[PDB]
């Protein structure tokens, strides 16, 4: 698998996207809601890191900034997810 991040489209529905973050000083999600639109997008797992949203860069956002940006994102939102990790040994 590439190890470039991949873009994931959440469609809101009018009640939450379905992800809980963590991080940020990386932004990773935590939980992924089954019955949401993340969880319905079905891409989306624990451990993920957000790399941005619509366009912003969230490598080295703060909580806050994240929460912020990800809250005031249109629809769909846009993500650039890392799915893969490599871990020297």
């Amino acid at each position: 698998q590439s190890m470039q991040p991949r873009r994931v489209e959440l469609w809101r529905e009018p009640k939450s996207l379905g992800i809980s973050i963590v991080g940020g000083r990386g932004i990773f999600i935590k939980h992924v809601l089954e019955d949401s639109p993340a969880g319905k997008n079905g891409t989306l797992k624990p451990g993920d890191r957000i790399v941005e949203v619509d366009g912003m860069d969230l490598r080295d956002a703060s909580h806050e900034q994240a929460v912020e940006a990800i809250r005031k994102a249109g629809n769909p939102v846009v993500f650039m997810v890392q799915s893969i990790i490599s871990t020297r040994l």
